[PDB]
């Protein structure tokens, strides 16, 4: 008879458990249990210790991460753990010697590392020190300096400046190490024409003179930074003082202007995958190179040269697709979009053919989304095909000498309780073990991939079920609406004895970002949870215009002008919510992050009648605030000759007047280096130039996340108490 | 039956108004009529156009200003007028020639001036220009150089850097003229070691990446600027490319250590006066210069020296009063307290005397406000004697040959309407104009000095009076509670027909800096007016310890130690006032700007229980974070030498955990370079690591006085929105 609190959310009250292994070979996994790490063999439930509750203790409780070597002989230890950005943080480390079984203490790896990877087989280790890249052969032996050209804020060697980071890659490492070893591939960024943008770090009280961290960071047209793609031989290391790394430039059809690396990967060790983009995402080229025994040069010749492009909008979800070489790199499946606009697999051959370099594997209205593994007969993937539920997840497996032979492995397994499917297959697809993050409580299996026999099952939240017995938990509709004759999904969290009849408030949870998708069957126990389960409040998201994953004429929708159609969409989708009867219309508000403030801020500012109030936090005001991969990748280049106009036709100033009609929350984090703040203080502004009265909240030092423990509860209780207000509750 | 709407006070409805004249000689004065400037005959209303209509309409609308020569040849006109700071700006001019009639247009004025005056004779005029001084002898003429050592953030040379603006002079400029106009003397500062600040402005919509605006500014404790003080001989300028300016330095007893430039003050052309005072503002000394007409030296002899000092605080009530010299510059009459601690005027001989260098020409139980003229025979002052009321204001005049002969000269003129006066006599006392500001509508006439025959009404706000006939004004109660057998007073704004028997909702407005009056007989059409007039809420100030012109015992008390006595007092004098029965006990609110914001802050976070809900606007957190001129003077230094102790302990964020008993409105502007910023951000922060939920609101752009015309109005309707819903209003 208990309701699901807003202390069970912020206090993680109901944990929900899952089962990450670390795939160590084709049978065995790692596994950590109590702080122990375990090996287990997949098969028999066998497992045996691997490292103990103790070893972690040495560097006491900042033990951040741990490392395992390929060949299983060392661990790496992480420490010291110290965030910066999305993905990048700075470290420390220690190398234990599982056989010596003892910390390796002779040279130890720098104090300040901001990135450490094994090799793919051995002992091998390369990381990222001060900007430059070293290397050890073997962990008890001395570094090896890669470059010295390294400078902060200046010159990247082996790690991306700020908006690679966050827009191409999504990690902190630009390194790739070749299979066996030979050579270590890197990338090299110059952020010198780049501007910087600068915002103030008050610290603890003590500190008496607030600091200013600057960082290059390149708005929509501004100068972006520049790169260059480096292979070094990691063999001749031990006998020159300086080896001399060989350079790959980008292809012909890339280097006339303005362009950016978009992703690496190994065939061979003999032959690398690099694709490249044009500053405008229209074109992209992923050439195949070869490397040259005779005259020691890396070549990439036209032949393998391979061109994606797009008349629609950008290439790829996000970004190109990366490409899955067969063992002989002969051939690469990728999944690109068909005649149809549907993101599907098709074959390439190592040389491009004229008009006919790929052979789809794929058909339908529903995407691949992934590609999972590729054994020399098997192509494993996961695709929204199933059920024609654009917002579900299964495993599927298609047979490469008959493409006929294609089997979903999870469909049948609980389609009550699993419709959203994560994998993970053994280092050659012996054994996988499926993620169920289905409509109900996450279950973990593992199943022998042969004739998919489920072994065992690792973790169903019977635990988790135990507690949430005692608990009015709220349930979650996710089905679709139809306008101008299209399917558009869309879900919604029910207060426990929801009544069809009776009439409540309404929430949108917002999002609506190019290829998005709020609308999915995955389970979550989030603040939603307890507005419906305490406050009876039904919030509900929905997929418009310009989302997920159901081809591109949905999603290349938005093209060139962001700030339209997910907008209205999303206000369309309120009104026939309100036409399902049981929303109270006379209390309905709409609320976001970072893009989702966005939307909710161009959502109350439209002056459509149907929000009362709404909350954006750390929202994007107008686009040319924003940075340059992302932005331009939809928007193009904000200039008289491109697309400017649309750019100051979408901005959230432009409606401060018709917030005069809603109740508005603004909140914003003081060190947002992703969304400025400038974002959020342009808006105040236009407000109190419009004479718009509305409620506003910073965050000291907080991050585009504002994601600190006190914080956190802080802005949902802030939050809460806002609805609270503004639905009459409280 | 109307009421004094918000809209009233933020489109200044009823407005209120005065007479502003400029005294040209003993008997003529200017006066801006109809945008003319009339030459008025103090005697006979005789009147007489001066300059036009026209002339100010060629420089279109932008004539921010005029300034006329002494000698009345010419006219200074400003225009684009850019503000910076408190009272910094820089302007563009043109010199009118009256007798030719038209605008000089040879040598004309840079157009980027920092500032710029006359002599106090002809038409000379000295102007800074990037932090360097020019002269021209006259307006035709060319501009002679006199400093070139000017830059930036760094040498100022004639105005001041920003402590010394803000703190010490109060006034942008930093030169002055000798009588006679020989020299021309100026100081310089040196901004090196002084740390700086860092805030952002982010500027129209339309600026991609926002500014970054840094300023040497001196946190408690921190690095000072440096003074040097200089005099050239003006007459010499025509013989010369290059002339030498002589250099005086401070005293002996002040050159040890860190000090400051207190006052400048021109004795005759060849004596001038000069106060120091120590970083540690203990001490003062005022040094008497002779001008050595043979060696062509300025001396200083320790004879003429001169000490002040303070073993109860700090000297004067914000630094050493001024000094008036008598014709002969034989004496000087100057405010200083006297043996029970009371601000009273004085007698000094050039020479000083041992332990005697003073004769009080005052005493009492009240204090002298200012010395307004000193005639030949007669010395003009202004007191607060008249019926023992500390806030009120009359104009006294002591006959020098008789000190009994001592008169008010408006006690008698209308003890109803006028209470607290201002002055202004002409240029040798003959005539005088009198400003009451007093309780009733403010009342300006002017009379001949002789007998203080009124000679004729100058502005009575007869207008104003017929307008607030159809409105319900609410009134003002100044009377004094007393507390540890002294006396307090305190203010009260009562809404319309108020009602004793009846409980209404109060509101404390503080400040309670010291030497700060909150209470006083002043008439004034405020927020406040509005809050009695229409929500019927009673805004009570109360002056407590550490406050007004009521003797060095109350001022001082709150030495060494702020965010102590005068917090307190504010909670007691509350306590008082519910104890006199009118007050709605369960609803009692409290709030401030700067100082009044830190009180507000302090009192709410006292967890004293006689609060509900209050409002801080750009308060101070912690002195640490305060400049340094200002918070020494009664805090010391912040280290453990000193009173470090006390800094620590009057911290707001301090306080964090008793905000939860609290409703808490924290607003603070954004481009803030008095009251950094940082402060609030630095109390946010305590409060959200304190689980405490609070109202915030941040002012883009908006300086310390959130004075741009929507941010005005919006910042008071917030706040009038966050007093009607925590007194259950609305
Ligand atoms: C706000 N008014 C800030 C807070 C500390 C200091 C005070 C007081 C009273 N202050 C100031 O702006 C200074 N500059 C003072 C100087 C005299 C009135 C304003």
């Amino acid at each position: 008879r208990r309701t699901y609190t807003l202390a069970d959310y912020l206090k993680n009250t109901f944990r929900v458990k899952s089962y990450s292994l670390r795939w160590v070979s084709d049978s065995e996994y790692l596994y950590k249990q109590e702080n122990n790490i375990l090996l287990f063999n997949a098969e028999h439930g066998n497992s045996s210790i691997f490292l103990e509750n103790s070893t972690f203790e040495i560097f006491g409780d900042s033990i951040s991460d741990y490392s395992v070597s390929p060949d299983r002989l060392f661990v790496l230890l992480e420490y010291n753990y110290v965030k910066q950005w999305r993905h990048s943080y700075t470290a420390s480390y220690s190398i234990y010697d599982l056989n010596k079984r003892q910390l390796i203490t002779e040279e130890k790896i720098p104090n300040n590392t901001q990135w450490i990877t094994w090799s793919q087989e051995g002992h091998k280790l390369a990381y990222v020190w001060k900007n430059d890249i070293y290397v050890k052969i073997e962990p008890h032996l001395p570094s090896h300096r890669i470059t010295s050209t390294g400078k902060e804020n200046v010159i990247f060697n082996g790690i991306n400046d700020w908006v690679y980071e966050e827009e191409i890659f999504g990690a902190y490492s630009a390194l790739w190490w070749s299979p066996n070893g030979t050579f270590l591939a890197y990338a090299q960024f110059n952020d010198t024409g780049v501007p910087l943008i600068e915002y103030s770090f008050y610290s603890d009280e003590s500190l008496q003179y607030p600091k200013t961290v600057w960082i290059p960071y390149p708005k929509a047209g501004a100068v972006n930074p520049t790169v260059k793609f480096f292979i070094v031989n990691t063999d001749s290391l031990s006998s020159t003082t300086t080896t001399i790394p060989m350079q790959i430039t980008a292809p012909a059809s890339v280097t006339t202007g303005d362009h950016y690396l978009c992703d690496v990967a190994w065939v061979s060790e003999d032959r690398i995958s690099l694709q490249w983009l044009r500053r405008i995402q229209n074109y992209s080229v992923m050439a195949i190179c070869d490397y040259d025994k005779t005259t020691l040069v890396w070549n990439c010749p036209t032949t393998q040269e391979h061109i994606e492009t797009s008349a629609t909008g950008w290439c790829g979800r996000f970004r190109p697709a990366e490409p899955h070489f067969t063992s002989d790199g002969s051939s690469f499946y990728k999944i690109v979009s068909d005649k149809d606009g549907y993101k599907h697999i098709c074959q390439f051959q190592k040389d491009r053919k004229p008009e006919q370099v790929c052979t789809f594997i794929t058909k339908g209205a529903w995407e691949v989304i992934s590609i999972e593994a590729l054994t020399s007969d098997y192509l494993y993937y996961i695709s929204n095909e199933y059920k024609e539920m654009p917002g579900g997840r299964n495993l599927y497996k298609i047979q490469l000498t008959d493409h006929t032979n294609k089997k979903c492995l999870s469909c049948d397994l609980n389609p009550e309780r699993c419709q959203y499917y994560s994998v993970s297959l053994s280092k050659e697809a012996k054994y996988y073990q499926l993620g169920c993050r289905g409509p109900g409580l996450p279950l973990y299996t593992l199943h022998r991939s042969t004739d998919q026999k489920e072994l065992r099952v690792l973790e169903d939240n019977s635990a988790l079920d135990k507690m949430l017995q005692d608990v009015q938990m709220p349930s979650k509709k996710l089905d679709f609406i139809v306008l101008n004759e299209t399917r558009f999904w869309y879900q919604m969290i029910l207060p426990p004895h929801f009544d069809k009849s009776k009439k409540y408030p309404l929430l949108i949870d917002v999002y609506a970002g190019p290829c998005s998708q709020k609308a999915d069957a995955a389970f979550r126990l989030n603040w939603a949870t307890y507005l419906a389960s305490t406050e009876n409040i039904i919030v509900a998201s929905f997929d418009g215009r310009g989302s997920g994953y159901q081809g591109d004429k949905i999603m290349h929708a938005i093209n060139k002008r962001l700030g339209t159609l997910e907008v209205e969409d999303q206000i369309e989708a309120a009104r026939q919510f309100l036409k399902m009867g049981f929303v109270d219309s006379k209390r309905v508000a709409i609320w976001g992050w970072s893009y989702g403030g966005y939307v909710t801020s161009m959502v109350l500012g439209s002056g459509s009648g149907v929000f009362k109030c709404g909350i954006a936090v750390a929202p994007v005001s107008r686009w040319e605030y924003y940075d340059s991969v992302y932005t331009e990748r939809y928007m193009g280049l904000p200039t008289p000759e491109d697309n400017l106009d649309h750019y100051r036709n979408s901005t959230v100033m432009s409606r401060a007047e018709n917030f005069k009609q809603v109740e508005y929350l603004l909140i914003h984090g003081t060190a947002d280096d992703n969304v400025h703040f400038q974002q959020s203080a342009q808006i105040s502004k236009a407000l109190v130039d419009a004479g718009v009265d509305f409620q506003a909240m910073w965050y000291t030092d907080e991050d585009h996340g504002i994601a600190s423990s006190t914080a956190h509860q802080h802005i949902y209780s802030h939050m809460s108490h806002f609805l609270q207000q503004c639905f009459s509750l409280r």
